DNA sequence: GCCTGCACGAAGTAAGCATGCTTACTTCGTGCAGGCAC
DNA sequence: GCCTGCACGAAGTAAGCATGCTTACTTCGTGCAGGCACA
């Protein structure tokens, strides 16, 4: 039934009784151990240092369940099964210890466990109740481990005396002891076998097993009580009980070294103290009553339900938390009245949604539990039957209503789907779960029957639905038959061509349902590009793939131009190896003419005339004039910097100073070209638009109407122009009528920057410091932008380190590898050795890697 | 910016104006990849066959172009950018065909594509505006495509005569024609090159382009004017009109051929119709229309708005579905006065949901709509910012609940948040999205400072705070820190343990929190056991593991038998790897002694008495009598198919007789040792359970208010036990208070039976037919199944061919093969060829091993 | 609750998977500056 | 006036991944028989 026991000692006593509890629990696990290596091998079986390992195991659990409450006051209200053990030790003649009168009995330790606050889930077991391979007399030893007699049970097999094991019958001859017939007969078996089974006396003698043992106490009629009587007469040896404790630690430690020892021998593995608890656990676990403790221990973590009512729950309701969730308040305070409304809400989350979510009374609620176990309960049940159950007068208003608005809102809860369309809906198809079911298995037409199931009911409700509607030439009915048929969008979407071609699908249908409208302008048909889809996955991975790759599988070379995107003037100039490989380098021809030299793009096979085009149009306007040379002009762009703005932002006499080999005649004939074309460069894109102009660019991004309101709003068109200029995304928000959707088309990376998490004041100081978010990320650093008033995380997603702070690093780190090594691909690919030297964790390197 | 024409012919002239259609778009592709042939490789651009083959695809573009709306009235209402072409040729005095006189003009196909509803993604472009590369006379081609001249326009560039072309001048003065100053002038200029562009030919002259062209009508200005005075007088040629129209189609295809050929030697790769439209795509993206185009076919394909209003929207919007969407439908009927409320609605998801799920008005929802543009607005926008607005008087008070009754929403659809709370954690952060915001930061203890948020709004909202929270001795502090620090519940699993125990978690902490307590039951510590859950993932597939990778990584032969399971009269019989192979292969040691004789366990390497204790107890129990023989005993199990109770429900002379060697004198006696074999049974377990008993089992199984419920209800706790033996679950629930669970809870078995789908009849049929779930697997077929009232989903979730059906098969074919071959996983290692001999698809055997 | 391994059966439970919101891997369409000219 | 080349960035698309939820995948509960062995 119930097991408790309340500690009324000190502190001192509290410290030394939780070590004296936890030293037998370790020697009760050394006992257990000794069996399971007993029963695992015959081979252990069959070696004597096995057993006397056991016997050791048990003498020393007995000599630290005697030592267990000594002052015998410790602890107060032992209740062990219901049986209130201190009153039971109030009415018997010699008294004792509750604590150790309960500790003889199996399972009592429950009680004691609980008055130390010891984890339930080491499960510390102390049981004295050995028969068959105890070394002592099994009722003396149960006698001394309650009288706790620590100088006379032994530490070792070999101090075990005769007249305790075998010749028992000397020790009770030595103190003239008084016995009845019961024990005589007793004792005429006894001298049979000592160690005879209580059950076979009481079949030999026709008794009962209580008539055999009787009262643990000397005024009583038993074998408990004739070694009671024994007991008491004997004197305390203060002198060996104080050895005793002394030795039987380390005794016990060296117990645990030769079952090591032993397990090494026999299974040449070792059994561990944590395997030891495993196997415990694994053992007690057969047992309701363990069901009840790991029942309570979870209530107590869970949902922070007090420990005793955690055990009255558990114990009412053989430990099933689905149970309980499925029981009402009402009979959860009939079974455990200290229990709370709070802790019953917290179990019960039926019961709490009821109370709280939808202002029930806890009868009110309690009906709904009653009716319908769960919310998923009366969600499954038909609104025609809880409108029965209303009108027969069986259910309460409130919670009929509660019922209805819980059903109707799980429906609602979708887009599209207004109460009256939830209501109809629960008519026709009973219960929402139904009408989940009904969407699950594709029933369009079926739900479509019901008024108000539109298009949007059916995207929100159907899973695919949209996704195959979509698309141009499907309707309903086949969108229905090819969801039915292939299991799915995503078994529709890993159909094979030709099926889909049987199923009387257009190619273009098959195209936009496949997503390889692109892989199709690569390659003519359309299951090529569906093999390369299975085989790589995207259009870019297959750009991605290396000319040899490309050039193999069936591609030409102009093919694989196209494919990589060569521009005409790289195309035309090298090879296909040599300018994929430049243009996966250096990703523009204008990068390609600023690093590689004019002598360089020579050596690699370029006409004279192509490797000038190759260079950058400054290159190509500066041969033009006289008296260049491709080296000197060479020179003057990497003085420049290939800046005809800086060109021409400088004096001739300062040209000439920069560049090793130029004159000043020269020099200034530069100067004057460059001036020059910055002069053409004004007459090219300069305006800025007009009004009108301003007017009709306003109409295009945002429309007429919102257009018109800016205008009317500010000044003019203009004025607006000059706030989108400026990124004024604050001063367009606050116009009645402009949103973030119209800012995001108007001012370009808002869109983006929001995304990243970033309020319109934040997006609007990065747009006015770095010019946009392409900027952002090819500059911007994470100083600058905490300077900016930017949160770490923010920065990490607008820079793109998000992968690497996803993998637990701080954004300055993620920026010096991304610095470091150019892309997260490259950093995610980087050298683990490269990485050590950096100075990053092997658990760091490896979340890096995975 | 509007192009738009209607078709008014009858259904002959609308396909023969398709095909006219098709047939110019064909060959003005041509024409485009001929140009792609010319500027791709200077070695196809230095060959006059390509050139040649330009020429006669610019020949039959302008026939096909000619051949267009031959009656003259198949099209009206036509529309080019604006500009009312149907009026224009109205107010000229030779009149003619609106279609054609608009084709003639840059991207006026478009309108005459939308009356002969041609797919605008393939861009069907026709353009007649050749002026280069015209093999004849530009001005007299253009004239020719307006007035629908199919006879003078040449169909191969051998029939060109020179008269239309170099020598234009000789058919000039053929047809006299009076002639004014400006076309002298004209004239005088193309004496020097007949191919002068208008724009050079306006720049000598000193006028402007439109004053050298003039009206396409001889009454008029120009070289247009001049043309149209010269072809009005030549009259039809109706037979080599029609040859032209005879011999143009093979012609066409036949330039296709060579076009192809010349591509498969410059390219060496062939130009697909589908690259060809891709590359008209690419080319007429800078033409900006194409975006409208899109985005129009998008608003059809998805919402199903009309085309004309469609296209309307897409107009006045710039093509953007996100900018419509965030438009009010009193905006849309401005810029739109044809669109449906259906249809805003349904481009409008934010005005659909507000006027359908909420019942506003149009008005009710614009006013929403302009000022906060979507529900994702509304649900960014401060319930502060909104209420001030509704007691401004600047928010009706319909759209302001509405807004309340969104943002309230979005936070009570979580488990555990009233509207109370709901409206608490608004007036505390504002709104819907920034608590989402919050949440995701882990703000666990800034969002339970407001009054209502609880435990369970905190485990609803922040997702692991109820993983974390749940278990001992971690509290809010400590949830919270770990959150924040590894970045969610899923990176602090995936945490390190040494890591886990630097934060100051509990090794017991760290096991719940990693779930490990079984595979620190196998393995001693928690770094290898995490390690093993890294490299395998569970214990299940540690278990799984073969013997010899088990006996790497450091595992002992004792391991590794207790990680499989492996008995004991197994384990010492045999090594470790047949022993393993052994029960792998046969499930249990009864199974072995029952297949496997004892020969063969001999053979296998077992001793003469383990090979005994391998076999059955039966087989142990006949070696005891005396004059047996392994061999006549393993005849005699074989007989009675290893059963004691069938050996001993048969007569002496039966069991001579069935065995081949076997006499009376000893059959008599193995009858006699069964039958007290048999007489030794009923002493062990058959008690029925008695009234008391009956009532303690429902006590244990569905709690203390329940049984009594139960025992009110039927007659005792017997009937109620008969019940359930009988699986009366019909009966059952039909007790107020009495549900699923409990009955799953008395009848075992129902509760998978309800998860597979089944309704409670169809479970209870299945239990009183089969007797277990268990029994259902290993008996019941889909036949069987279905006559007891199942459907074939239900059946294979049962069975277990929920793979197999899965994988598009039949539930027949799938039992069919689960029994031939026995596993599921049997089946995917099962023999291609044997299973394309049972006459499965190579699909079909394809997705079963995928 | 002798005691737990051996075996089976079933959902208890927790690993594996479907699902829906989120987010750029990937599309994919736009803007614009030079450069030869139709 | 096209054409090519590159930069830009939003979501059109389509995978990424968190977060919930199935079910037998994985664990847990029960009966029994003979050995660890007792009400
Ligand atoms: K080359
Ligand atoms: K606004
Ligand atoms: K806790
Ligand atoms: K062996
Ligand atoms: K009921």
């Amino acid at each position: 039934l119930v097991y408790d026991a309340e500690f009324v000692g000190s502190e001192r006593e509290f410290e030394e009784e939780r070590e004296t509890f936890l030293k037998g629990v370790k020697a009760y696990d050394g006992v257990l151990a000794t069996r399971y290596l007993m029963e695992r091998s015959s081979s252990a079986k069959n070696d004597e240092e096995l057993l006397e390992l056991h016997q050791n195991f048990i003498l020393l659990t007995g000599s630290y369940a005697c030592s267990i409450d000594p002052t015998e006051d410790r602890y107060q209200n032992v209740i062990v099964r219901g049986v209130n053990f201190d009153e039971r030790v109030q009415r018997l003649s010699t008294g004792g210890s509750p604590a150790r009168y309960a500790i003889v009995y199996r399972r009592g330790w429950r009680a004691i466990a609980k008055a130390l606050d010891i984890d339930e889930e080491d499960v510390p077991a102390i049981e004295v109740r050995a028969v068959k391979r105890n070394p002592l007399q099994p009722a003396l030893y149960r006698i001394l481990v309650r009288y706790g007699r620590v100088d006379l049970m032994p530490v070792t097999v070999d101090e075990v005396p005769p007249e305790m094991a075998g010749e028992f019958e000397r020790l009770i001859e030595r103190y003239d002891v008084p016995i009845d017939e019961k024990e005589e007969r007793i004792l005429e078996i006894l001298r049979e076998n000592p160690w005879t089974p209580h059950d076979e006396i009481a079949r030999r003698l026709g008794l009962s097993v209580s008539e055999v043992e009787g009262e643990k106490d000397p005024e009583s009629s038993g074998i408990y009580s004739l070694w009671s009587r024994v007991v008491v007469n004997i004197e305390y040896d203060e002198r060996t009980a104080k050895r005793h404790v002394k030795r039987r630690d380390r005794l016990l430690e060296e117990l645990y070294e030769h079952l090591e020892e032993l397990s090494e021998r026999y299974l040449r593995h070792p059994l561990t103290r944590r395997w030891i608890v495993e196997h415990k656990r694994d053992i007690m676990r057969r047992y309701l009553e363990q069901r009840i403790v790991e029942c309570a221990l979870k209530l107590q973590d869970r949902y922070g339900i007090r420990e005793d009512v955690a055990l009255c729950l558990a114990r009412a309701f053989d430990g099933s938390i689905s149970m309980i969730a499925t029981t009402p308040y009402r009979t959860l305070k009939d079974v455990c009245p200290d229990l709370t409304l709070e802790e019953a809400k917290s179990v019960n989350r039926t019961l709490a949604t009821l109370i709280d979510e939808h202002g029930l009374s806890p009868d009110a609620a309690d009906e709904l539990i009653e009716h319908f176990e769960s919310i998923a309960g009366i969600l499954a049940t038909d609104l025609e039957e809880i409108e029965r159950m209303y009108e027969e007068g069986r259910l309460s208003e409130e919670a009929y209503r509660a019922a209805v608005e819980i059903q109707l809102a799980e429906l609602t809860k979708k887009e599209g789907v207004g109460r009256k369309t939830a209501e109809r809906l629960l008519r026709a198809f009973g219960n929402p779960e139904r009408v989940k079911q009904l969407a699950r298995e594709f029933e369009i037409e079926k739900l479509a029957s019901v008024e108000g199931v539109g298009e949007r009911v059916l995207r929100s409700l159907v899973p695919g639905y949209a996704s195959l509607i979509s698309i141009r030439g499907i309707d309903r009915e086949r969108a229905e038959r090819l969801l039915k048929k292939y299991g799915g969008y995503s078994k529709v979407r890993e159909a094979g061509v030709e099926e889909l071609r049987e199923d009387g699908l257009t190619d273009a249908q098959i195209r936009e349902l496949k997503g390889l409208k692109t892989l199709e302008s690569i390659v003519g048909d359309l299951e090529k590009a569906d093999e390369l889809k299975r085989k790589y996955g995207s259009a870019s991975a297959v750009r991605r793939l290396p000319v040899e790759e490309l050039r193999e599988l069936g591609f030409s070379d102009d093919e694989i131009a196209e494919i990589k995107g060569i521009p005409k003037k790289l195309r035309e100039a090298f090879d296909l190896e040599t300018a994929a490989e430049l243009y996966e380098r250096y990703g523009s021809l204008k990068e390609i003419g600023r690093r590689l030299s004019y002598d360089d793009l020579l050596e690699l096979g370029a006409t004279p005339k192509a490797a000038a085009e190759i260079k950058g149009p400054e290159f190509k306007f500066l041969l033009n004039i006289e008296g260049v040379g491709p080296k000197l002009a060479e020179r003057i762009l990497e003085a420049v910097d290939y800046d005809l703005e800086r060109l021409a932002s400088l004096n001739p006499e300062e040209l000439a100073e920069k560049v090793e080999g130029l004159g000043e005649e020269l020099a200034e004939r530069v100067v004057y070209a460059a001036r020059e074309r910055v002069e053409s460069r004004r007459k090219s894109g300069r305006q800025e638009r007009s009004e009108e102009e301003w007017k009709e660019w306003l109409e295009r991004k945002v429309g007429e109407g919102r257009a018109r309101r800016l205008i009317e709003y500010f000044g003019s068109a203009g004025e607006v122009g000059k706030l989108v200029e400026n990124a004024e995304v604050s001063k367009l928000l606050e116009v009645p009528g402009i949103g973030d959707e119209a800012v995001a088309r108007l001012v370009p990376g808002y869109k983006t920057l929001r995304d990243a998490g970033l309020t319109p004041a934040e997006a609007e100081r990065v747009l006015k410091r770095y010019g946009s978010v392409s900027k952002v990320q090819e500059g911007a650093t994470p100083d600058e932008l905490r300077e900016l008033g930017l949160g770490d995380a923010k920065i990490a997603r607008i820079l793109g380190l998000r992968s690497l702070v996803n993998a637990r690093l701080d954004v300055d780190t993620a920026y010096e590898l991304a610095r470091r090594y150019g892309s997260v691909s490259a950093v995610r690919a980087a050298p683990v050795a490269e990485l050590r030297e950096l100075g990053l964790s092997d658990r760091a390197i490896a979340r890096i890697a995975g």
